[PDB]
């Protein structure tokens, strides 16, 4: 038979309360501002599906970002924009300022607000124990609060986490894989990039929800705990499951399949092999030590989970010793 279907634990039916017009995105119409407002200083990077700038807005002397798009559907962009507007204003989402067109090349860009970011490649290295604890708790706010409005991020990772650290200013990024969130609903699993895809997209389960972002998160704490980048480290989607197995163990991976009646790729068979669940500890050295504490480990347990359903929810995450000093400063 086919797989056992999964219901989110939390927050499952916030999109079926709402009218019709907050999740469905197709229909949305792209409200434009003028492109002329804007100025572009300098080039900040590439992708395969936009080129980003600094620019300018001239009629406030305003930095902004610049996300000019490649060609893309455009019920993905209304996807994009549709997230950004329900989530604006929202704790540590990054603002969508405007959305405007190249009126001769009909090219769409939309414009955020500027954080002065420090590469993850230079400040992860020079984060202390209660930087790392302070700016997990500050995702986990973005992240409580885009699934309490019924939105997966499906992309969380270093390079979609601006860190203006002089100002310890956090905001999550990049909402153009995002999703609402319908029980019932099948998802594609071809999402996040490669090191922070968890075991339901690799073992192909489409009925996943908010709990993904759980395991994205965990990956990216034992990455900064550990100071091992990327901490799950698979040469493609087949390894990248060994590489987890060989951390967490084949026997609760099968019990997982199991569970769900999952029917695994063939070619999983004669690489997965048997493997025991392997303490913390083996990843903790005199030069990491100081970053890892009983509740760092205690709390990246708890999130990286096979099961989704098991993995703590953002709030039983932000609940957990590893914060109760940040809460207690925020205080
Ligand atoms: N939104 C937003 C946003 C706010 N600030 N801020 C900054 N600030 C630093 C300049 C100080 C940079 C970027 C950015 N830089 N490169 N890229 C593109 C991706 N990059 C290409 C080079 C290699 C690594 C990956 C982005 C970006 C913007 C928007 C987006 O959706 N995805 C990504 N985005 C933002």
């Amino acid at each position: 038979s086919g797989p056992v279907p999964s219901r989110a634990r939390v927050y499952t039916d916030v999109n079926t309360h709402r009218p019709r017009e907050y999740w469905d995105y197709e229909s949305h119409v792209v409200e434009w501002g003028n492109q002329d407002d804007y100025q572009l200083v300098r080039k900040l990077g590439r992708g395969k599906y936009s080129e980003v700038f600094e620019a300018i807005n001239i009629t406030n002397n305003e930095k902004v970002v610049v996300k000019i798009l490649k060609p893309v559907k455009k019920k993905k962009i209304k996807r994009e924009i549709k997230i950004l507007e329900n989530l604006r204003g929202g704790p540590n989402i990054i603002t969508l300022a405007d959305i405007v067109k190249d009126p001769v090349s009909r090219t769409p860009a939309l414009v955020f607000e500027h954080v002065n970011n420090t590469d993850f490649k230079q400040l992860y290295q020079t984060l202390t124990d209660y930087d790392i604890r302070f700016y997990m708790y500050e995702i986990l706010k973005a992240l409580d609060y885009c699934h309490s409005m019924g939105i997966m991020h499906r992309d969380v990772k270093p390079h979609n986490v601006m860190i203006d650290h002089e100002h310890r200013k956090l905001r999550l990024i990049d909402w153009g894989l995002a999703e609402f969130y319908h029980p019932g609903q099948e998802y594609n699993v071809r999402v996040a990039s490669r090191y922070f895809k968890g075991p339901e997209l690799l073992v192909d389960y489409q009925m996943y929800d908010y709990s993904l972002d759980m395991w994205s998160l965990g990956c990216m704490l034992a990455s900064m705990i550990f100071r091992k980048e990327p901490f799950f480290h698979g040469h493609d989607n087949y390894d990248q499951l060994v590489r987890i197995a060989k951390v967490l163990g084949t026997e609760d991976l099968y019990d997982y399949i199991d569970k769900y009646n999952i029917e695994l790729d063939p070619r999983f068979n004669d690489i997965l092999g048997r493997h025991s669940r392997k303490r913390w500890e083996r990843f903790v050295h005199s030069e990491n030590q100081h970053l890892v504490s009983p509740e760092a480990l205690d709390f990246l347990d708890k999130l990286l989970r096979y099961d989704h359903q098991s993995r703590l929810t953002a709030r039983e995450a932000m609940e957990h010793p590893y914060f109760y000093t940040v809460v207690k400063d925020q205080a």
